[PDB]
C-alpha cells in the first residue's frame, strides 16, 4: 500500500525556494510518528531540502542521475522505488511536488496537514479529486505558544 504524507498551506502550497518557511513542531512530530519504521520515498530536491537521512526509516531517493551518498538508496524510476521498499505493509511518499504527482494515482491513503497560513510558494500539492477520497480521521488544533498557526490533521482513504 502506498500513502502520501504532506503539509499544505493555503492554496495547496507546500514549498518556496526549496524550503518550507513555517515552523510547526506539532506537525513534524506527526510526520515522525506516521513515518518511523517505514520506507520513505522522496525526490532529489526534497532530499536536498531535508539535508540529511531521516533516522529509523529506509530513505529512498528518486533521481535520474547517479547517487552521491551511500547512506540512502538511490533509484531511477517509480517502479524501482517501489521495488526497493520490499514487502512492507505501507510505503510513505514524502514529496515533493513532482513526486506526489506521480504517486497520487497509486496511493490508497493521504495523511494531510492543513495549515492556516498564507505563504507565496512555488510548489503545490497536486489537485486531487475530492470524490475519490473519504475522510477517516480529522483533528483540529488552535495555535499555541509552540505552533504559530492553527492546523488540521486529516487522513483520507481512497473510496
Ligand atoms: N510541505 C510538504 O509537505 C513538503 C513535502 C516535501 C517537499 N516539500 C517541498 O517541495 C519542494 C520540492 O518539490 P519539487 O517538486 O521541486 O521536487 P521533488 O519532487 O522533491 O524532486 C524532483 C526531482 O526528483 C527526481 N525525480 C522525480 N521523479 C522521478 C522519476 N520518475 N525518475 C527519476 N527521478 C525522478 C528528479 O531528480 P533529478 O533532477 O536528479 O533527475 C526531479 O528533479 C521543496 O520546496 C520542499 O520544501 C514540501
Ligand atoms: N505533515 C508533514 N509535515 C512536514 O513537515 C513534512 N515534511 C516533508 C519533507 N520535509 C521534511 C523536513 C524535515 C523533517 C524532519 O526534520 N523530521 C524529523 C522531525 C522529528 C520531530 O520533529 O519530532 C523526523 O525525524 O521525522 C522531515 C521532513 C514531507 N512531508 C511532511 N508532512
Ligand atoms: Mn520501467
Ligand atoms: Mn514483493
Ligand atoms: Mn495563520
Amino acid at each position: 500500500m502506498i500513502s502520501l504524507i504532506a503539509a499544505l498551506a493555503v492554496d495547496r502550497v507546500i514549498g518556496m525556494e526549496n524550503a518550507m518557511p513555517w515552523n510547526l513542531p506539532a506537525d513534524l512530530a506527526w510526520f515522525k510518528r506516521n513515518t518511523l519504521n517505514k520506507p520513505v520515498i522522496m525526490g532529489r530536491h526534497t532530499w536536498e531540502s531535508i539535508g540529511r537521512p531521516l533516522p529509523g526509516r529506509k530513505n529512498i531517493i528518486l533521481s535520474s542521475q547517479p547517487g552521491t551518498d551511500d547512506r540512502v538508496t538511490w533509484v531511477k524510476s517509480v517502479d524501482e522505488a517501489i521495488a526497493a521498499c520490499g514487502d512492507v505493509p505501507e510505503i510513505m511518499v514524502i514529496g515533493g511536488g513532482r513526486v506526489y504527482e506521480q504517486f497520487l494515482p497509486k496511493a490508497q491513503k493521504l495523511y494531510l496537514t492543513h495549515i492556516d497560513a498564507e505563504v507565496e510558494g512555488d510548489t503545490h500539492f497536486p489537485d486531487y479529486e475530492p470524490d475519490d477520497w473519504e475522510s477517516v480521521f480529522s483533528e483540529f488544533h488552535d495555535a499555541d505558544a509552540q505552533n504559530s498557526h492553527s492546523y488540521c490533521f486529516e487522513i483520507l482513504e481512497r473510496r
